[PDB]
């Protein structure tokens, strides 16, 4: 049930905003139009995130869901966040690339069924059918990893030294990461209950404030975003 | 009710998955920056198309809804996948004829009110209402219809020989297919029950696959594509 | 509750759709494609403003909402109009005064999170949390009038002086409506019901033909949309 894993929403919400702030409080005399852009993509995924931990604090963001045998407690607001937070980190990783237009566009399309599809997954009553869509979700996120680790890394060969590098430890960093989701959802409440609630916001927490803050510094600190 | 149905869900979930698997394995080693445009374009459509069609097969994507006098079944995954699903196609149609800045726009907004506003009908209670919908939905449509056959015929005019025939088989296609969805709303559960969910679902499932896999057959497989 | 304030519903969807009428009947034979981008979005503002009116006139976009101690009509439409129609105004003012990319962005951003967080706070069963969203909406709001009042004046006075004065008056007609919404809320069914339901729906219907048709007849009258 959710109630005991408030300290983790809190930390998250928490988290969240002063990342905000700092991103903000550090991109203010920024006039490179590059750098300007970086800084506004990479600043408005902590700030989404953190409307949507607070609207999981505040209770708004949970729904009960039939399924198993029991009554769950689905986190809904993860794939709001997710929905526009995950195609602003792969617009950074492009951005830095410089990477096609429509490779921009079949990544942010399969980032879209990513979680669009494990949304579907994690409110379908059918127990079983739960698993096809995390199944359909994870395939999307495989195309998405292995565009980033092979396509994007290629791209990043052709740039400068400071952008190929910062590109590499934030390609590492996403791909380690962004993997983790699925696995956790797996075994969380979302499907099979092997681990709590209370640890498995944990888990997200310590995910998404990596996989955002902790990519938003290594990012936003790096010569990488100067023209 | 929604059960009977479930075949022509089901050839709709295979048609549309096995046509994104071949369009993937098509446009792998292209490198022409245009070509894969429209690849990412033209295999995202199916690709969505793909996920709703398994909602309803799996009954997510059906909801009850009580009008007239009686507890009518609509499928609105429909809408989800249309949403994102018609202004793809029609981005296709803008870069192949290489469409101003300003009509894409006006094309995508009229395409949303169209799908948005087909959606308020479908779920709307006053069975009297749900045809004003479907009146200023019809009206949005014949406006992208308008513009693609009178408008970007005439851009098409000033392509080369390949890109002007291949887009004038595109818009006779989606002209014709296109019309079709109102016609049969109109006559089917969400409107004048004058045909079962049964055959309606018939209906929309050779409309989607001619209007997506089709459309992609007919234009990823010219020469067109290329710049 | 909801019945009396039909009235300022049903004006409110005929000025939209009027306005709509107008601005189309206007930019029909207008070639200049920068002059085509002001008419497609400036038109589009008022076509979404009509169809959530209509919902709201034909009573589907009204929805109940237990907080405090009663239960409150809340109007959910509004959210959905503003979610794609207070974006696209920005984006007049940002094509007006040739705004950089990142800052587009970072504009749309902040004012999804205005928006979306408003609806979670019109949404919200805790009525103190209401206006936590509230203020979080608020502080967005006053991000984007920031940027709008010293950044985009800025970047205008680079402009022709047809321009840049247009973009004043946009700019102070903007700035001086937004605010006024958020103070309507507090005081409103949403917030405070210091103010009937009734009072309200007049405010904010003068306030969005403004917003709008008002904005619209001032920008597409001027040479201002030309290159
Ligand atoms: C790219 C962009 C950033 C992505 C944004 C996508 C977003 C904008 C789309 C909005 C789309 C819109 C057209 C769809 C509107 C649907 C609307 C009418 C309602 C939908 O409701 C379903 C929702 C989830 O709601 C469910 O959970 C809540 C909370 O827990 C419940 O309150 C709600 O009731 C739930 O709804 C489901 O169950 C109801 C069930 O009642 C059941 O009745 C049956 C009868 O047999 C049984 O009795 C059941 O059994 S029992 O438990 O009691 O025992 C009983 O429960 C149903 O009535 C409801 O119908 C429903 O099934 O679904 C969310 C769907 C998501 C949004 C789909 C996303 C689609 C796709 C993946 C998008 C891909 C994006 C692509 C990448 C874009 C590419 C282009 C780019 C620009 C590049
Ligand atoms: C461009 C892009 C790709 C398009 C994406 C648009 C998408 C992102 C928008 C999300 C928008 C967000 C701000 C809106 C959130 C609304 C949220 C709070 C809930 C909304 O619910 C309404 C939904 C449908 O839900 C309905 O169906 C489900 C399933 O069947 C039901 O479970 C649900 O309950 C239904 O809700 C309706 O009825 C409820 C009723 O209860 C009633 O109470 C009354 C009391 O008098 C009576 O008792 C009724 O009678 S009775 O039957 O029992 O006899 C009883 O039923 C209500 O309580 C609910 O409030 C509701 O009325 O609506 C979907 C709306 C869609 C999304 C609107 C789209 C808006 C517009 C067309 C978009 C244009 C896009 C434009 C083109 C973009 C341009 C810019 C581009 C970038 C170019
Ligand atoms: C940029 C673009 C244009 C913006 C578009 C955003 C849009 C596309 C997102 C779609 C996102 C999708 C992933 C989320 C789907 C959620 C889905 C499953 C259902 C969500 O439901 C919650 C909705 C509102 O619904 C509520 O109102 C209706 C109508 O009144 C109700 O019918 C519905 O039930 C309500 O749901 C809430 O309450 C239910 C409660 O039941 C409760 O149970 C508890 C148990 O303890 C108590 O019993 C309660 O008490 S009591 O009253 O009876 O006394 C009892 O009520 C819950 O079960 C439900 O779960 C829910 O809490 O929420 C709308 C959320 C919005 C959309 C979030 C937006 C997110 C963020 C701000 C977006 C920022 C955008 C950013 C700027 C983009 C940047 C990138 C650009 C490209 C630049
Ligand atoms: C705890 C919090 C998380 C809770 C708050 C709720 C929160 C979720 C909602 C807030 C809205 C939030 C979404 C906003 C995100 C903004 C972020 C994306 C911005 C990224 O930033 C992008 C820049 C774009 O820059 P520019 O304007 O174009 O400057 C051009 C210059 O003139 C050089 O030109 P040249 O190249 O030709 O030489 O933003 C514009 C630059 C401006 C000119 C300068 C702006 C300065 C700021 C207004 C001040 C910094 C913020 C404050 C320290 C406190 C923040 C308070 C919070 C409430 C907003
Ligand atoms: C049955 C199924 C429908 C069910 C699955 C669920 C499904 C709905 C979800 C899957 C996600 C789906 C949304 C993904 C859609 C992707 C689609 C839009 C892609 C279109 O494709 C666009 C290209 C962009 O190309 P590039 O990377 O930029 O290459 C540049 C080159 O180096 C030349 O450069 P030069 O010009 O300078 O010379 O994608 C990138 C090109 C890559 C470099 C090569 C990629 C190869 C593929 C990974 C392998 C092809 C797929 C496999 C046969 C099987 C598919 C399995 C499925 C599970 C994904
Ligand atoms: C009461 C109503 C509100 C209720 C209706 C419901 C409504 C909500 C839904 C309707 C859909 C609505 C969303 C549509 C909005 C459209 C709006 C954004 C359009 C803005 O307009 C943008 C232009 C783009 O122009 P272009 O085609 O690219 O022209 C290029 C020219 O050849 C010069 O080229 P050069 O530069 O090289 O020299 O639209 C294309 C220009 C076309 C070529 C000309 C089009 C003409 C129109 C079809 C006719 C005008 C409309 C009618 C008077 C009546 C309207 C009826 C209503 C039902 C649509
Ligand atoms: C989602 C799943 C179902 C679908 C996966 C798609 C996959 C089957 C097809 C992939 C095809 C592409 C490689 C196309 C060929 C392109 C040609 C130019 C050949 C190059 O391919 C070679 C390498 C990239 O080059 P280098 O590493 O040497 O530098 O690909 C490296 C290829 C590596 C070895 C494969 C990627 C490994 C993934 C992580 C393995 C996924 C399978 C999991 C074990 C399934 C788990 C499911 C369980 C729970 C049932
Ligand atoms: C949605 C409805 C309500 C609104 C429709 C809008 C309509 C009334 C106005 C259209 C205006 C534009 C034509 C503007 C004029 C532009 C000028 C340059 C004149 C050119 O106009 C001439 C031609 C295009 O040129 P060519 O075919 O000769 O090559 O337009 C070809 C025009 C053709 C003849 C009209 C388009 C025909 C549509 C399909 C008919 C819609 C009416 C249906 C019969 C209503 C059904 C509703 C029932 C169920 C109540
Ligand atoms: C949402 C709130 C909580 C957060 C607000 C953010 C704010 C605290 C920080 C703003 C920082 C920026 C000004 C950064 C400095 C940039 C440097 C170059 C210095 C320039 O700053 C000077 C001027 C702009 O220049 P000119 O007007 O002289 O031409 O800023 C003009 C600055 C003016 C004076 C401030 C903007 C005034 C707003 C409207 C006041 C908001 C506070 C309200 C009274 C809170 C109400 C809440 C109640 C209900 C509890
Ligand atoms: C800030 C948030 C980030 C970087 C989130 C990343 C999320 C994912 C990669 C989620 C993936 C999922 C699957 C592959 C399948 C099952 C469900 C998800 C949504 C958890
Ligand atoms: C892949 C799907 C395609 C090409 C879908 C096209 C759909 C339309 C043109 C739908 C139009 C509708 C109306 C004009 C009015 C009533 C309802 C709709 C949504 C069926
Ligand atoms: C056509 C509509 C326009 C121009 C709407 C503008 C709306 C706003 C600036 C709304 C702001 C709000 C807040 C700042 C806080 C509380 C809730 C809102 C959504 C009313
Ligand atoms: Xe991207
Ligand atoms: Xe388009
Ligand atoms: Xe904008």
């Amino acid at each position: 049930t959710g109630r005991p894993e408030w300290i983790w929403l809190a930390l998250g919400t928490a988290l969240m905003g002063l990342g905000t702030l700092y991103f903000l409080v550090k991109g203010m005399g920024v006039s490179d139009p590059d750098a300007k852009k970086f800084y506004a993509i990479t600043t408005l995924v902590p700030a989404i995130a953190f409307t949507m931990y607070l609207s999981m604090l505040l209770g708004y963001g949970l729904t009960m869901v039939p399924f198993g045998g029991e009554q769950n407690p689905i986190y809904w607001a993860r794939y709001a966040d997710w929905l526009f937070t995950t195609p602003l980190l792969l617009l950074d990783l492009a951005l830095l690339v410089d990477a096609d237009q429509g490779t921009i566009l079949a990544l942010v399309g399969a980032d879209g069924i990513m979680i669009g599809t494990g949304l579907v997954g994690a409110l379908t009553k059918v127990y079983s059918y739960r698993f096809v869509w995390w199944a359909i979700s994870t395939a999307a996120m495989l195309y998405i990893l292995y565009v980033l680790f092979f396509g994007f890394t290629s791209k990043a060969e052709s740039m400068r030294p400071e952008v190929a590098s910062t590109f590499k430890v934030l390609r590492n960093v996403t791909v380690v990461l962004w993997s983790a989701y699925p696995v956790v959802w797996l075994i969380g409440s979302e499907g099979a209950g092997i681990v709590p609630l209370n640890i498995e916001t944990l888990l997200f927490m310590v995910l998404d404030v990596s996989a955002k803050v902790g990519f938003g510094l290594i990012l936003l600190r790096s010569r990488a975003i100067f023209g």
